[PDB]
RNA sequence: UUGCGACGCGAAAGCUAGCCAGAUGAUUGUCCCACUAGCCCAACAAGCUAGAACGGGACCGGUUGUUCCCCCAACCGUAGCCUAGGGAGGCAUGCGUGACUGGUAACGGUCAGGUGUGAAGCCCUCCCGACAAUGUAGCCCGAACCGCAAGGUUGAAGCUGAAUCCGUGAGGAGGAAGCAACUUCACCAGUGUCAGGUGAUAGGGAACUAGGCUUGAGGGUAUGGUGAGCACAUGCGAAGUGAUGUCAGAAGCCUCGUCACAGACCAACAGGCCAAAGACACUGAUAGGCCUGAGCCAAAACGGCAAAUGGAUAGGCUACAUCGCUCGCUCGUCGGUGUACGGGGACGUCAAUCCAUCGGGGCACAGUCACCACCUAACCCCUCGUGUCAUCUGGUUGGAACGCGGUAAGCCCGUAUCCUCGCCUUGAACACUCAAGGCAGGCAAACCGUAAGGAAUGCUGAUGGGGGUGCGGGUAUGGGAUGCAGGAGAAAGCGAAUGCCGGUCUGUAAUGGACCGGAUAGGGGUUGAGGAGACAAUCCAACAUCACCCCGCCCGAAAGGGAGCAGACUUCCUGCUGGUCUCUCUUUGCGAGAUAGCCUGUAGAACCUCUUGAAUGGAGACAAGGCAAAUGGCAGUGGAACAAACCACUGGUGCGGUCACCAACCAAACGGCCGUGAGGUAAAGAGGCUGCAAGUGCGUAUCGCAAAGGCGUUCGCGCCGGUUCCUCUUGAAAGAGGGGCUUUGAGAGGCCUGAGCCGGAUGUGGGGAAACUCACAAGUCCGGUUCUUAGGGGGCGGGGAUGGCAGUAAUGCCUCCCUGCUACCCGGC
DNA sequence: GGGTTGGCCGAGCGGA
């Protein structure tokens, strides 16, 4: 099945594109209306509800059997006439960061419908947004937010001052009936959708549709923010909703507010007062994780000292939760983290903030080896719990030798 | 489950505490006199010894008084003893292992030799003993060239040290002889050589570690301690007061300075220098090398200035306190602080050395800070006194984990005695009949299991098994955590108590203490303990908690076993019990909250059927920000040369809108209007049926959480929390604000383990001068307390599952569950 | 504005 049943839908995603390519919004509906009364359309939409771990809805339908697959894709088949769609589960996923965070559980066929609909919606969202929107496409990392603020914000390429903007109103809080006015699907659907209280309202406008919608909502900004015509003073950067703006000037930076909210006065969503803040590089703007400054014209994006403390509080509770643990599995847990946040960090100027990172973790080893024999001397701790693994003494770890990766050697590229 | 630890006793023996009294040694540099000793052997004295004998004078050495010098002052002394520490024996004990032996068995006794332990409650003798082990973060060494390996030559931090010389002497000056680690790297302004230097390191060394007592008593005095442990919204508790803090973390500490680890380093880059920068050559004039810097001056190149903001200072094997990035307590070296530390002189002081306030990181076994009450007195001040310290001896009161004692209910074994006793299949004969065999059961264990124990095999299989009782032999073994009550048995104690039971007074939070009263044992005979008696002649006496025989009574049939109050400790049996936690359902709070159905309108061009009627059926091009009820698992073109697989390219599927059709049906023009064809043909309405829209179902099915109250009360409420939901903020388990509520039951099921702490009575050791602290199973014992829900594995007995193997079958056996036991092992304290 | 390696004082009694 799947050998074609992906195939088939991406060619299909292709015309849909290549129809927006020009105006024809009549061959867009057409081709919408087309692949979602496909069996591949239907197929594809439940492969997607299948792997993102389904569990109890409201209306509570099966994954498995490999059978009701074919029963509920045929379920679907009928179903876009009497589709009512049941309101959401509040269902709390224990988050490792402080709560329990709400995520609003659908319907499986709820869920389905949102799938068959998200790979409508996409090769519009594609071709139709911005260019330097970098929220929830495709093919773009967070980093390429850094290289479009490197490419904005390099050598004198801008002139010096940044507004640091983001967006109030915490759910979905767009009126609905600009929703419903300028979205390409069918309004039938989105009409039933917006009626049931689509989102839990514990949502953050960053389940599959809404980050489609999301972004549908704030592209207008780079075309309305080419109204200013200089070199290139006005850039926008927007990674899904957090933006800063460039400039070259503290008051045009304020016609850049009043178009923005204007812009957002159509919509439900307003700028804040509080986040929005107005900044000369280099006094700096946090974005991503990572502070932009200048340091005497330099640009230097470096991680902010608010993802750093995030990193080190990660790391922390992993060693205070395995406080009784074996060195091996101490390994195991802390390995993955360091090496996340060293991919993520690898393309930035982060190599001495890796090495104050290696220092900060190694203490914190230190004291796991001490704690663990309270009364046994410390040459016994350095030669049980580190290794000579090379050059390098104090390397953490046993045994082929198992031992935490060093941040501080990951290879920064360019 | 920790080497032992329970309980009574100290009859006796040996450790041990308090007190009392004696004896002995000592009371710590040298000399001279003072006093006394062997002192006139002439009481003169010149001369001999010892001196807490507690005197004075003059001197030696050491340490402190901030490096060196010269004074001065205080303190210490080469003596005796004790301990830590080391060595060597015996001795005791724990666990094994073989050899022998008792006994019917259960179970023992004895030697050997293998390994432990001998102690903070628990071995004896001897020797070395304040010398040493042992340790170390700072300091110092850790070379210098001959050269075959490093062999030697020398050096060498340093150790030890004679000869000599001075002084009455303590001592002072020299250091011959001897001993001694020295191993491996890196940097020098390019490379190589040679010279001249610096920094890590194996080890070595210095330095300390390396003790204590030898003058007491009172009074004042704290820099020294204590005032529980826990939770915290409230508190429990006999056990200060009040703040403040709990993981977005107080106090303390490690770092570091706004780009906030090594006041880092190397590379890059920028600015400057230099002629290969100690020489000798090679190479390079510019990237050739070096300096400085994510700041600045520099420049032969010596290096300096500020380093977030202020601010301080000379010289420490000094003493005390703290700290060196977090368990508590005692320590060793080294380093930083803070307080205290005579007179003069010389040398000369400051380096990013240190402190403080902010600020960035961190570090987390939860305390901290202030006050109050109380304790102790080292030091100092004051008063009084002549001793003090160690050991041994004797007395006396005590104690114990050391020494002694107790078999009995439990269990095992033997013994006598009463009761019970199979199961199958076949040949069954006279019908119970009986056989033959296997089972089930009784005994050995080869072998396995560290271990609980099990099992091959063999042995027996009513000639034998099992249960009950009465005896006899053996062995029961030691932990506070949930009490209590009853029984079996009950050591020591008492023929009148140390116990018991009443009574009186009194103390603690609780255990307690003193005193008065009361009960509490069949007989005889015997041995004849032991005292009597002028005596050994009397030659006794019955109790010596009763040594041994018969009757009274019980029990058993017998042998006999028993029988007065308490009756400790360990056991065994029976009953009633406690606490807390996990899971499931239930009920209530907060939030969410539907589909099917029912109903009222709406739409159906893209859903059907039917009735209809200018009112039908099948198909093309063009468009398309209008819509939809099968749909793109569709079709076409091309690549394959069209062909077989696969791959590129195109497609709006339908309704609607416009040209443009084909089938099927005709108004008008037309000889009495019989006939004709050029020409015209796109609705409405009823049924279902799908959707929509509201309502009812319904605050319901259901889902996500949660069940926590307290205090003031002026009775209205308020504050502190808890719970659910919403909103702002934050990277974030933090916070801010708002709404509600402030709240029930049942079910089975775990689990009894530990941490301590306080008081009292006793012991021991480290620290301390002492209070007091840290430990000895919470020291132990009793008493009072909070807290932890209290760990895995394995085995044996019973009832089932009970699928198979073996099976004529009895049934066992590998596999599951329920249930009883188990210290049987590895934690753990 | 990338590239490397540091950090370790010992004894003893008793515990979360
Ligand atoms: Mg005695
Ligand atoms: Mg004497
Ligand atoms: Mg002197
Ligand atoms: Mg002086
Ligand atoms: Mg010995
Ligand atoms: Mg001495
Ligand atoms: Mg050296
Ligand atoms: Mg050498
Ligand atoms: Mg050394
Ligand atoms: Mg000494
Ligand atoms: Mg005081
Ligand atoms: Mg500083
Ligand atoms: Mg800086
Ligand atoms: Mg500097
Ligand atoms: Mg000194
Ligand atoms: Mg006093
Ligand atoms: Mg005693
Ligand atoms: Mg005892
Ligand atoms: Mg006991
Ligand atoms: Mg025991
Ligand atoms: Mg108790
Ligand atoms: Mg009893
Ligand atoms: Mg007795
Ligand atoms: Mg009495
Ligand atoms: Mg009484
Ligand atoms: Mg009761
Ligand atoms: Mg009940
Ligand atoms: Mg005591
Ligand atoms: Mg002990
Ligand atoms: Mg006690
Ligand atoms: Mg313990
Ligand atoms: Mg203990
Ligand atoms: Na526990």
């Amino acid at each position: 099945d799947w050998a074609k049943a992906n195939r088939e839908v991406k060619r299909l995603q292709v015309r849909i594109a290549k129809a927006v390519k020009e105006g024809r919004w009549g061959k867009v509906k057409a081709l919408q209306w087309l692949l979602t009364h496909s069996f591949y359309g239907k197929a594809l939409a439940v492969k997607r509800v299948t792997d993102n771990s389904g569990s109890k809805t409201p209306g509570v339908d099966g994954i498995t059997w490999s059978t009701q697959e074919q029963k509920a894709q045929a379920i679907k088949s009928l179903r876009r006439r009497g589709y009512k769609p049941q309101p959401l589960r509040r269902v709390y996923i224990p988050k490792a960061s402080g709560k329990q965070r709400p995520l609003g559980i659908p319907t499986t066929k709820d869920r389905a419908m949102q799938a068959l609909y998200a790979l409508a919606l996409e090769p519009v969202a594609e071709t139709t947004a911005d260019r330097n929107s970098y929220g929830f496409r495709q093919g773009r990392c967070t980093a390429d937010a850094a290289g479009q603020c490197f490419t904005v914000l390099g050598r004198s390429d801008c002139a010096k001052y940044i507004l640091d903007a983001d967006i109030t109103g915490c759910f979905d809080n767009i009126s609905h009936e600009w929703l419903l006015d300028n979205i390409p699907l069918d309004k039938e659907v989105l009409r039933k959708w917006l009626k049931s209280g689509f989102v839990w309202k514990q949502q953050l406008f960053p389940g599959v549709i809404s980050p489609m919608l999301a972004n549908m909502t704030l592209d207008g900004m780079e075309e309305l923010l080419k109204k200013h015509l200089r070199k290139q003073k006005v850039n926008l950067i927007r990674y899904a909703d957090d933006f800063v703006v460039t400039g070259e000037s503290k008051e045009t930076l304020e016609k850049v507010t009043t178009v923005i909210q204007e812009f957002l006065k159509e919509r439900g969503l307003t700028l804040s007062e509080e986040k929005t803040k107005v900044v000369h590089i280099e006094e700096g703007f946090d974005f991503l994780g990572w502070n932009i400054r200048k340091y005497g014209e330099k640009l230097l994006i470096k991680p902010a000292k608010k993802n750093i403390k995030a990193f080190h509080k990660k790391i922390r509770d992993a060693l205070k939760e395995l406080r009784t643990a074996t060195q091996e599995a101490v390994i195991d847990t802390l390995n993955p983290i360091i090496k996340g946040w060293a991919n993520y960090h690898r393309n930035q100027v982060s190599k001495r903030i890796f090495n104050r990172a290696d220092d900060n973790i190694w203490h914190k080893l230190w004291r796991w080896a001490k704690r663990r024999h309270p009364n046994k001397p410390a040459r016994w701790t350095k030669n049980k719990y580190f290794i000579k693994i090379g050059n390098r003494h104090w390397v953490f770890g046993t045994w082929r030798s198992r031992y935490l990766i060093k941040a501080g050697d990951t290879r920064i590229q360019r």
